[PDB]
């Protein structure tokens, strides 16, 4: 089949959701999440294991690009190229089949 | 910050992998999933609240576009464009501020 609506993965969208995306609470209104806790992010995910390696400018121009990484008025198709964030390296790592 | 390597996302990563790629198992040995279960896809999440509306055709060729839409070995990056199914259109209804 295809992708059309939020297939069983949406569930999973409670967890990304719930989890970094409640930083949102940083912003008053109830409308989107910013980078502030974001900055918590290439800070703390910094040492992974298969890390990536947030550039310090990276992690500062990315501000404005993940500016609404997570969304509660319509910035949640931020959140779209977020939950990929964790998939991008795991795209390889997960061949836990070496 | 920047999305160096596996964001507190990830996290949701288990649950969108713990819940429609373990269809995976569809095939044989441990690599990836296919699109025997993803016929389930289209066809429950075809009646959506917000439905983006799994065309049949769409529903057919997405098949071999999303094929590892699930991954053991290293088609995980079809998850990049998977979990995001749900923020696709959860983008606008995301707007709970109506």
């Amino acid at each position: 089949m295809a992708a059309e609506t939020l297939t069983e993965l949406e569930a999973a969208i409670e967890t990304v959701v719930s989890t970094f995306f409640t930083f949102a609470g940083r912003e008053g209104r109830k409308g989107s999440l910013n980078i502030n806790e974001f900055k918590e992010l290439a800070t703390q995910q910094l040492p992974h294991l298969l890390k990536d390696v947030g550039s310090l400018d990276e992690k500062m121009k990315t501000l404005d690009v993940n500016q609404d990484s997570e969304l509660r008025f319509s910035e949640y198709w931020r959140l779209i190229g977020e939950l990929a964030k964790e998939v991008r390296k795991e795209k390889a790592l997960g061949i836990r089949k070496k």
